[PDB]
């Protein structure tokens, strides 16, 4: 049986709470966030704060099937987020395409896509973002890029394929609404890679299951949380705030 | 905040339940076994079903610190658990002694405590046991050995330090009793560690959260959950039941 | 008797004269071969074209161990060659070991070794590889794996065991090299096991007869046997040619 | 090219040589053969010591073709040697006809012919005779026949057609001769079914290579070697040696 999980509604309540109790921890950068830890529930919405911003992800989304490493290839304008972490050469590490299409990275979509071909009901279908070597390499040249995603194991279970994310930090604004649109991408696509290998199959796409070290809201979002908690809307414009 | 997290008392009750309603899933070996998928929970106990066996954990703890990567290194006669999934030539991967300590695995426990020795807010606190190329390597030289713990992330919030244990698959019975008892003892030395570098810090070992893919209970311990659902004993002799 | 046979040596001459002789047959890949049909030598040399890789051989020896119909578990990752040969969902025929050791297959190595030490002078020493039902059982799944070793006889003559290799098919280059490794592996192993059952036998490993329908070179590798053929020796770089 | 192979006339020579030297082998009955292991020659005769029995071969032939497995059924009076291998029920496993026109058998000859309609070049056309469970089947009621001939693999090569005969174990005087009938037989058959389905095929049969694991001769023939020997004789009547 999948677990009893919490949903993306009561994650904005805990978020509301903290905020309202000003449990504040301070981040890398000098500046305020709050905080979940060891937060575990079920990406049953495409966001938690904020607004959709579909055309900002379909750029992150073919940039991840470039598998490049360098932020200017990103298509368009590069985001200053990304710059702002990037090496001096304009390098970063996460590149989520490149974790999992890239045989540098020893192939992780297409060895969990042979492994749940072989055995449906194997634990060891699992794609794996992060490395050993991310204790030096999340600087190199100058770049601050710790990989945020850990693994993401892939479970077949009546029929249905869920995926458990294994994150070490997520800001809940951003960060989670462009991860989440990627995770479905990836999931979608195994679904029917699956499908598409065997007709008897039938298998669709499950719950993802969201578990995060920290899911934090940086200080610059607050007024996201404190709106939301008065009036239940989940995103103003700064300027109607 | 730390989330809101089901107990050890709770998972019994998930794993009875899921007896109860016959909701078996088959193992790689054949055999039958009951699964909660997505598990998150605060490890308030240390075993879920089963006996402590405190002069077993103490032998793997030694094999642990020696960071061998072999298995007849285990002191004493090597469980046949260890023997049947060891290579040809008795090596496996899963020392985690040899995954947080050594060189060869990029000094997991040197670099965290470091680094939550400069920023103890950090979200970088991380130690990774499992690695990319895994995905090639659990069977080297004919051994049956996936890493089985993904990451473990250490967060200190009010001066207690909280473990995020991400776990691809987890055996109730034996597996959770001899990994929590190795996730404590890492806990505890981290917590001494940073402790013994300045006198002010004054932090204290926090909750452990554990993260599973799979939780899963093999068959021929089915009649342990049987028995709790019954009598709410947590162990009974094979003989006894 | 013993037949007097060719050696590797004359084979090699022979091959290397069919390819002076332009006498190519087309693979049912398209491409070209040249070929010895009925081919019967002894196999005095561990390779006829080509380099020695012990790497290889032993993971796939380790493959055979496990009996494991499907390739992934190949000890690391899987060859290409074996890749583009098996079914939707990753399964063979060909594994040797199984086709010896497994119950399913009528357990061949345990009978004829049954056979040889009742009766020493047996003829009926022989484990069977392929099956009637392979006519049909070739591309089960859209596999490409039509049983190439038919059946390997074991003659105890002078204290020595002799076996006699019957194959439909055998590429000159990988496929010698890896199934020689394989026979004399294998017959090694009965002489141990027949000298283990009584030390008065005193059994030594004979000669092991080869006899292939077609013996084929592929086009990708015809510069070694024009190197050969020009220099004398059995191996050259790609690179180097 | 077909490989160079051995003729009749040598293989005469060999078996001479060994009973010269009195190279003996004691059968299962207990009575001394001379033998040649691994023996691998073309059939240029259709037959090695002996005279043509024309007679005996086309009842043979007619019991080949109703595919029973009962001696019973061979025409006219059953040969002793068939009635002595029979089981308490007459029965036989090794009816030739039986293992390859036979569903039972996975039709050998239709899949054979099939493969080589379609691919004329094909290293894939066999006829297997034997099958693993045969480790068992070969006493089953108490019958005495574990098949000798193991497959016949059909080569089709500049518009002739080549068949590999594999055989486990072969008496040179009555087997070799009923033996070679039949695989010419079935040679010439497939040759005529091939060019029926195409008029610009115009195949011919080409040579019978015979390659046999035990080629031997019972005690009982010995006289027919020795006056071969002496005098270049290929028969005596057993009254005038
Ligand atoms: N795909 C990504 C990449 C980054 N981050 C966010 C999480 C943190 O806000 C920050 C990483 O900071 P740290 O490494 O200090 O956790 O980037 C994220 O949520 N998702
Ligand atoms: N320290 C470990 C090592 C292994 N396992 C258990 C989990 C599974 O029961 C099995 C691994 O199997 P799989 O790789 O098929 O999940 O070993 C565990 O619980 N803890
Ligand atoms: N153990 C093996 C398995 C396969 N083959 C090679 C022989 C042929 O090159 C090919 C099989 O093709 P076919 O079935 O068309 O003969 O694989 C081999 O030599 N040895
Ligand atoms: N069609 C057949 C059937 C049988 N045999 C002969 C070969 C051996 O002399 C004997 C079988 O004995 P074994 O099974 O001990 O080899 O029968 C043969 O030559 N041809």
């Amino acid at each position: 049986m999948i677990s009893d999980s919490m949903t993306v509604e009561e994650i904005r309540l805990h978020l509301g709470l903290a905020l309202k109790e000003k449990d504040f921890v301070v981040d890398k950068t000098g500046v305020k966030t709050i905080e979940i830890i060891g937060a575990s529930f079920v990406a049953d919405e495409p966001f938690i704060f904020g607004a959709l911003n579909d055309e900002y992800i379909q750029r992150e989304l073919e940039w991840y099937k470039s598998k490049s490493l360098f932020v200017k290839d990103i298509p368009g304008e590069t985001p200053k987020i990304w710059q702002q972490v990037a090496s001096s050469k304009g390098e970063i590490n996460s590149n989520y395409g490149w974790a999992i299409w890239s045989e540098d990275n020893y192939a992780q979509y297409d060895m969990c896509l042979a492994e749940l071909g072989q055995n449906p009901d194997s634990r060891r279908g699992i794609m794996i973002y992060t490395r050993p070597s991310m204790q030096f390499d999340y600087n190199k040249d100058g770049m601050s890029d710790f990989m945020c995603t850990n693994t993401v194991q892939y479970l077949i279970r009546d029929k249905k394929i869920n995926a458990v994310v294994n994150m070490r930090s997520n800001d809940v604004v951003f960060g989670f609404r462009n991860d989440y649109a990627w995770q479905k991408y990836v999931l979608d696509k195994l679904v029917s890679d699956l499908n598409a290998g065997d007709s008897t199959r039938q298998y669709k796409a499950g719950s993802i299951i969201w578990n995060v070290g920290s899911l934090h809201v940086y200080s610059r979002h607050f007024y996201l949380v404190d709106h939301w908690w008065k009036t239940g809307e989940t995103h103003i414009s700064k300027k109607d705030y």
